[PDB]
């Protein structure tokens, strides 16, 4: 809004916000996939309780700012969320290739929109390390 229009300053700032919604989106995916991932190599009950403990903290703050302003249920609501997982295996695919996907097109938003050369090498390296779906591999070497 402040920038004055016809400016090479106001076409780069221009540019950066549009290619920035992509970004946005792309990064929510493949992080949301990547936990999904991470914790589905080994759904464990200690990440439940660590879970409930944090949900238990965040419950007494808000009980406390409502305080300041003038559970078990809930615990065991949120332990059946964590069992939410996708207990299939085409499923776990089909997640694993949207986040080699998410990871590819970040790399390449990265490295041709933002001309960063940092966040793209990493994220590409990150995509070639993990089982790349065979049709990103090559592109992405390149
Ligand atoms: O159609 C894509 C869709 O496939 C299935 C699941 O893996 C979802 O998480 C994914 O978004
Ligand atoms: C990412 O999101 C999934 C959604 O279930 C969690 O299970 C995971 O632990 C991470 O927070």
């Amino acid at each position: 809004t402040k920038l004055n229009p016809k400016t090479r300053e106001f076409a780069f700032i221009e540019k950066n916000r549009k290619n920035l919604d992509n970004v946005i989106k792309y990064e929510g995916i493949a992080k949301r996939n990547d936990s999904i991932i991470k914790v589905y190599g080994m759904p464990d009950s200690e990440r439940k309780i660590y879970f409930e403990s944090y949900i238990a903290e965040l419950k007494k703050k808000d009980e406390a700012k409502r305080i300041l302003e003038e559970v078990v249920i809930e615990k065991y609501t949120t332990a059946f969320y964590e069992k939410q997982l996708p207990k299939t295996q085409i499923a776990i695919d089909s997640i694993g290739k949207e986040r080699n996907f998410a990871y590819y097109q970040l790399g390449l938003i990265y490295k041709e929109k933002f001309k960063e050369y940092t966040l793209a090498s990493d994220k590409l390296e990150q995509l070639l390390r993990n089982n790349p779906e065979e049709k990103l591999i090559l592109p992405s070497m390149y």
